[PDB]
RNA sequence: CGUCGUCAGCUCGUGCCGUGAGGUGUUGGGUUAAGUCCCGCAACGAGCGCAACCCCCGCCGUUAGUUGCCAGCGGUUCGG
């Protein structure tokens, strides 16, 4: 019921352009594209999900980063639905490390949320 | 105080990179008087600069008329 859709469009990418430390998880190699094992990629989707199965009630929360054409408002819309925070549009600069900065921009937008209704 | 020159710049906080000096921000293309602004971006902002806030000169209005003008019967030293 995962890997009946998963073998969808859900697998199968970059022609002669991969970072070869990847190559655990590639299959084999037709029409240039080199499809991945679809093994090793459900049971590692749950080395994941019991992670996040684990992480995600105990209080922890995910950041979800998705910069390209493809992958924006398919971020955008199922990571507003768990309270988790997103990077729809560019991420920028150290959101992270520079966190104690940007909380400064994220108070900028509500003082200017404030002169919004003002 | 003159000067580079009213020139568009010089930086900092924090983050990153780099052993380090130091970058990065401030590069790139566009753009203006301008580091002016936006789009991308390991940058996100901020400070002094720029601009604007000041004043004159421009137009119009309100108030005010011992300057000002004939519109007014009309004096008239016959002259604001
Ligand atoms: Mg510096
Ligand atoms: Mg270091
Ligand atoms: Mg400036």
């Amino acid at each position: 019921v995962k890997e009946l859709l998963e073998a969808g469009v859900h697998f199968g990418h970059e022609r002669k352009r991969w970072n070869p430390k990847f190559a655990r998880y590639i299959y084999a190699e037709r029409n240039g594209i080199h499809i991945i094992d679809l093994q090793k990629t459900m049971e590692e989707l749950e080395r994941t999900f019991r992670f996040i199965e684990d992480l995600a009630m105990r209080g922890g929360t995910i950041l979800f980063v998705g910069t390209k054409k493809q992958a924006q408002d398919i971020v955008r819309m199922e990571a507003e639905r768990a309270g988790m925070p997103y990077v729809n549009q560019r991420w920028l600069g150290g959101m992270l490390t520079n966190f104690k900065t940007i909380s400064q921009r994220v108070h900028r937008l509500e003082e200017l949320e404030a002169l919004f209704a003002s």
